């Protein structure tokens, strides 16, 4: 934590809000046409955007433990649900001693709006447990989230027409397994849909393919769709595709290995990895592989042997791309102005606080916000969910007939042609390409995930690169995506009646 | 609020608790008996007490209603379930600005260790909503209770077997009316005890007789059981019995009018009013009956013809008794010096601070503690619950035969000693007593209230007088009463597996 | 049954798993990734599989019926679930009385390696009527059904997400269309996926077309697959396809007739069939819709006119293909030497012996495994579920589109061509194909049924045989397919902290 500039997390992303909220309360009440026509659409707005704002609830728990050393310890751990406008919630658990609640409050809120940035239809919610997750034995670490999924189906914060946790820091398939396995075996038992509980589930729990990379998937196309508009490569003094950019990412976890695997491939160089006890550094490149087989065996990126060990910032370090993949409130009003990079691809939620921002936008610094960037996460996540519901693996229905209904649509371009160039222009073989063999069969569960995720990534950049140019943002993207997010999430309360009253 | 002595509310009650904790320790660990017999028996103690200490749950709301004024308001809400070594938790509902979570969280583990005082099985709990309840319409009060409940419904904190308001501050019958009927009508439809969700409710409604009076009643009980021991008296230099005390009600509320009437009743003056706006005063006595028609008609006890208004504290008003009756906190490092009298009955939560205590100590004036005196509250509300699961108006299958049973049992009597004394004997009439013909026919509603509240605040009483007897704490009535509740708290941990595991 | 060869049922198919456990066993121990590498690796493996092998669960159920003639009788009743893995479990419902604890505890562990072999998401069950079907009259066997369903659906062994049924021996479609209407009607009354409690419905009920055939049709593309794969017909020595094989079918039921019916068609030509009282035959050939019609009329085969009565064991009938759609443990130590035939296709339940299997190993007869080769039935019923859950009649929402896309499709290879070749070159017109326009509005439930199955017999198939040829077991595809199934089933429970613990 910096402490120059350390807001409240919650505050934080209300300021990233209120902002959206001016900048569309204009349109908010022209379209409003309502018979109250005044300054009413007005206050009817300014009341559906104070409803919006505040998380709906917040659960906090002290539960009991026994330790693997035969004691007690109590855990503490807190759910906001932000808001519910769309059922089941959607968030992830993290486990961090950072974990309070104004921090989930805040992760919970920024999940509202980024399933509105990408169209999933969950409301915000988040989860954290109070501890560093280092210190306990795997034993006491699946104990605790069990006990954990529990006490929060109980108090009716987990369910799949309810709340959908997911993974997040320090959590990951294993957790996600077992929060399932318990839901299942327990409160859930008869619940049809009760492995959809859950997303992040471990493949063989009904988990869906990609899902772990996905966030990180999604970071590279959110870079990409604005990387490949000279519009705004004009602006940062750039060039127009991946092909020459060198990158750095802090931390390695989920988002920060899938991020570099997926830039490092479609192009980009990675001159910096960063993680909570230090960085490594080589301009000439750091390979993903090697350097993940380095964190497997080691269990740290420190002391890589294909690159130097970076004393100073990596945030600062020079470079195309920054990445931050780490904790919150990373980039602050003191390290933001040295931060010698010109694209911003925060992978982590809200890493960048609204003083960077500021810095940030005088430097005609290009910061891709949290709100689309990882929206990756939540969008595999939302199929993890319909897959569960459909309780099919996608794809096996159809395979061997949009396969055969090929063949014969290829076979009638053909016969039609042959049957027009007589027994004597020859024989016309109608035949796939080799990047239609692939696809001959349709669509399977690898590729839904990817295209399902490649065509939303890259529509709701067009939606903010529209009101980015419309409202005139220019390089604020973060105020584009609240925008858009506050337009969403509105649209339900007012056509609603707004509460059972 | 003070500023000198302005203690963490939550934190405050802990104190109290860990006091407590120390004083058992010892006991504890000796009638614990176990096969690893050690200090493992003291950290297996300390250890259940640290999860005994913390909240279990809290659930925190932002949910909108539309005023009046057809706008929109956020309203915060919050409802903080202490234990569930007992289910259903038990505790009021509070409205007032004063509503925090440390507020909520605090009364909420006072109301586990109450209803432990006064062996009610109810797990701790309470609730706030954050509002002025003055500043709103009743029809927006209304919408706001409701609402309240729904959303506290649907994440689990008010069932019947889960969790069971009640009223407290600013909230009363007519709140716990709505309460019900939201329940009753919603979620709890199929529920056939659904109206058990919540105690204080209007008799027409299942609530049950003298609940609201009750807390009031037992404020009574609670002094006198104590007063009546010549032996706490004699330290005091006050003369055994209520026939000739002087008393002072900072707050006029549910407990106040009725700590009042039923003092002013069973003996002692009424000498001095408080009330939010100023106190009243009159050393010759205070009519509650006046009174109360005064604030009846004009909303307000200030200007009370028979009693001019009081310059200065309330609390310091020279008496006998002082009973505190309005929020928490109000007795503190700084005015407890100067609080001329010598018996302190906390018919609110946690009107004395410890700091207070220390003071009260010293002085040798005797707090009867906030968990005992008040516990009337919730043992007829624990009633009110049993009678909406007994489904019958107590009394109505036996009356006419406990009747018509000892009217022969006397008949018996009779006949025997005819049946002995021949004709020159004559005939010997049995006939009831006066008082006995009024219970010729057993137990109706209104009995069982006064005498399960009276046993009970006897029963009750007498425990604590033993164990500040035997851990020889003297005045310090409310060490000896939290020794009580974290021991039969920690009675059913030791006895359980501690948790699911 | 026979008497040198009985083997307990359940321990068979223990058996047949014991011999898949061992040859994977090195495999699990080796991609199993965990740093606790040792020979503990095996153990947990050891572990892992010692959970499989037993059941779950098994249900016994005396349950009363008044019989048509007022009278009493008691009706026993199983229902094992082998394993839950995958919710909700599936397999049939058996009425006969060989029907015993240990013949479901049998059959249940079948349908859970069998889903596994196809790739079908559910856990292994089976049940059984411990009845004569033809010893009561058709209302006795409505209320014996929706009775045993009642008791099952209490103790929660039937539901859409705990336990489906479908048919089995001496049930079909009636059976099925009163498991679902008790359980619509009474338990699951507001369940909205209710009539997802068991497959095999009529389709009028919610049933998915191609159903009842489906396990014929399976057992037609299984015994393909094969036949058409030289590598085993130069083993064989046979010539590869259907057009000059003769085979044999025990049993004339939903197996029997139905694989009769598609092997009659697509190429080969029937010399026996089989039933409880004899056999039949003709080595010319039996037309399936002439034998069908004579056991509708007659409600039995013998004295097919066109077919005179065999004089011995149907197993041992002179043919090319021997399919037993019968009960199970048919053939056995003693008959497995003389059954004169090369292809043993496994329609019925573990109809051959592990006696069995080393005499025909030896022979060099392919036994088509039980596993692999009826899965049609689980799978269509795993089709006629998801059909249920997402209440549409496949192919409704899109038929006039890709349809329209289609047409729009072709019509833009016409415009294209005529755009390059002028009014010069003609007008080149490009129209579906005789077999595309029968597919050219997409999937129909019909279509999806017959490709979704084709695809999964030929997918599972391809799984088995590049099973077979790694681990060299040659043509013991039984071993090979319970290799396949022994590892899918494992890989659930290791990524999964195995139990709530
Ligand atoms: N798992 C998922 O699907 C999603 C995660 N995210 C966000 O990504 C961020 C974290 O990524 P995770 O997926 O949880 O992987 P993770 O929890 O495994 O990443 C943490 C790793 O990076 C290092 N690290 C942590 N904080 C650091 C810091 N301030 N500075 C330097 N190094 C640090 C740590 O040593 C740790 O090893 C969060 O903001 C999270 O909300 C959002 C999209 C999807
Ligand atoms: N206990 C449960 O019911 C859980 C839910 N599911 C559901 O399974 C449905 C269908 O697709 P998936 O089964 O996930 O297969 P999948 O083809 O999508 O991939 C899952 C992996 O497990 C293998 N697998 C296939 N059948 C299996 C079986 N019966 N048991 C264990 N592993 C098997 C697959 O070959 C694959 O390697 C999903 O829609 C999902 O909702 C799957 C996992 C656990
Ligand atoms: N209603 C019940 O059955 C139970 C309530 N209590 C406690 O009694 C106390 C309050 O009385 P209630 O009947 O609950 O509600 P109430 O609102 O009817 O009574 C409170 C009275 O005291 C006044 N007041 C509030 N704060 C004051 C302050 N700082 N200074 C001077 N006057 C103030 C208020 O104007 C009001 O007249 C609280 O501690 C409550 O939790 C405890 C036992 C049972
Ligand atoms: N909507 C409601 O009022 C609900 C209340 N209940 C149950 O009602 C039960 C009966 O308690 P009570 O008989 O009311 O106490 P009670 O002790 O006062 O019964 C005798 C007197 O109460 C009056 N009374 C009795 N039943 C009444 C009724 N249904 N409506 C209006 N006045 C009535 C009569 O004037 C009678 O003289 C409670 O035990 C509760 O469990 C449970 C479901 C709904
Ligand atoms: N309907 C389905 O879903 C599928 C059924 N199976 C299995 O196929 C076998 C046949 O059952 P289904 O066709 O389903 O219904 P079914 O009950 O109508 O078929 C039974 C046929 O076999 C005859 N039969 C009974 N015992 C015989 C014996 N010792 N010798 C010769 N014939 C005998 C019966 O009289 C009748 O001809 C069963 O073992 C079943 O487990 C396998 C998978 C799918
Ligand atoms: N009753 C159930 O089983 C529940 C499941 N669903 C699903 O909804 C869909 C129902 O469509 P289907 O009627 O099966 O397909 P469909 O309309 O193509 O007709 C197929 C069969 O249903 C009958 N049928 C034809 N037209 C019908 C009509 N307008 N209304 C009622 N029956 C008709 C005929 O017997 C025909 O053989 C299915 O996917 C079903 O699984 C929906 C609600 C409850
Ligand atoms: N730890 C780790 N995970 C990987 C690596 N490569 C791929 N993955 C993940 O492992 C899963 C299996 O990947 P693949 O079988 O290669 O399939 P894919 O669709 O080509 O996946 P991607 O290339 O990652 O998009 C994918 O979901 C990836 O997210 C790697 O090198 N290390
Ligand atoms: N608010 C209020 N209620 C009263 C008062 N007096 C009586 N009641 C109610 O009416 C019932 C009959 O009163 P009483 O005849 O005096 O008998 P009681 O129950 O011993 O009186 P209390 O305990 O003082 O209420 C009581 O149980 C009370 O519920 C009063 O002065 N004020
Ligand atoms: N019992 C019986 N059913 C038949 C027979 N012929 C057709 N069917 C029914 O027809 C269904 C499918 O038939 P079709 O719609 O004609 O499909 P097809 O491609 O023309 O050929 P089949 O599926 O072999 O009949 C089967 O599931 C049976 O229900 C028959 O000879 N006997
Ligand atoms: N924790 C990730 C993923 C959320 C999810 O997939 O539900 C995020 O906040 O974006
Ligand atoms: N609010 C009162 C009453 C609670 C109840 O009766 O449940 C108290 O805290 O004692
Ligand atoms: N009874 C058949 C069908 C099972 C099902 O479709 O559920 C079998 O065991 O394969």
């Amino acid at each position: 934590a910096d402490r120059e500039d350390d807001p409240n997390f919650f505050k934080m992303v209300e300021g990233f809000f209120d902002r959206g909220a001016s900048i569309v309360e204009d349109k908010l009440v022209e379209d409003l046409k309502t018979r109250e026509t005044e300054e009413q659409k007005r206050n009817r707005v300014r009341g559906i955007l104070r409803i919006i704002k505040p998380c709906n609830h917040v659960l906090s728990l002290s539960f009991p433990i026994r330790r693997d050393d035969g004691s007690w310890e109590v855990i503490e751990g807190y759910r906001a649900q932000h808001s519910q406008h769309r059922t089941p919630c959607k968030g992830g658990i993290r486990y961090s001693t950072d974990v309070s609640v104004d921090e989930v409050k805040a992760l919970a809120s920024l999940m509202t709006y980024k399933c509105a940035v990408v169209d999933v239809p969950f409301g915000g919610a988040k989860a954290g447990v109070k501890i560093n997750p280092k210190n306990y034995t795997d034993n006491e670490l699946e104990k605790i989230t069990r006990r954990f999924t529990m006490e929060l189906a109980k108090k009716g914060f987990i369910g799949p027409g309810v709340d959908v946790p997911a993974p997040d820091m320090s959590t990951g398939e294993r957790e996600m397994s077992w929060i399932a396995d318990t839901y299942a075996s327990t409160i859930g038992h008869y619940d049809i849909n009760a492995h959809a509980c859950v997303t992040g589930k471990p493949i063989s729990q009904g988990g869906i393919h990609g899902r772990i990379s996905a966030t990180g998937r999604g970071v590279f196309h959110g870079i990409e769709n604005f990387i490949n508009e000279a519009s705004y490569m004009s602006i940062l003094g750039m060039t127009p595709g991946f092909g020459d950019k060198t990158f750095a990412v802090q931390g390695f976890g989920n988002v920060g290995l899938h991020s570099m695997r997926y830039l490092h491939r479609f192009g980009a160089k990675c001159v910096a990895v960063g993680e909570s006890d230090g960085s490594i550094w080589n301009p000439d490149g750091i390979d993903p592989k090697e350097l993940e087989d380095f964190k497997l065996q080691h269990g740290t990126i420190l002391g890589f042997p294909k690159a130097k060990i970076y004393e100073g910032s990596i945030l600062e370090v020079d470079c195309d791309i920054l990445i931050p993949a780490a904790s919150e409130k990373q980039l602050t009003k003191s390290n933001a102005p040295r931060v010698k990079a010109k694209i911003i691809a925060e992978g982590a939620n809200g890493p960048t606080t609204p003083e960077a921002d500021k810095i940030f936008l005088e430097r005609n610094i290009m910061v891709i916000p949290d709100l689309y960037l990882n929206a990756g996460g939540v969008t595999v996540s939302y199929f993890e969910w319909l897959k569960n519901l459909n309780h099919v693996s996608y794809g096996r229905l159809t395979f061997k007939y949009e396969r055969d209904s090929n063949y014969h649509l290829l076979m009638s371009v053909q016969e039609s042609l042959e049957r027009k160039f007589g027994k004597h222009g020859g024989t016309i073989p109608i035949v796939p390409t080799a990047e239609f063999q692939d696809r001959i069969s349709g669509a399977s569960e690898k590729d839904i995930v990817h295209s399902g995720l490649a065509y939303t990534m890259e529509r709701s950049a067009r939606q903010i690169m529209r009101t980015a140019m419309k409202y005139n943002l220019g390089l604020d993207l973060r105020t584009a995506a609240y925008v858009n997010a506050i337009e969403k999430v509105f649209r339900v309360y007012n056509e609603a009646g707004v509460t059972f009253t």
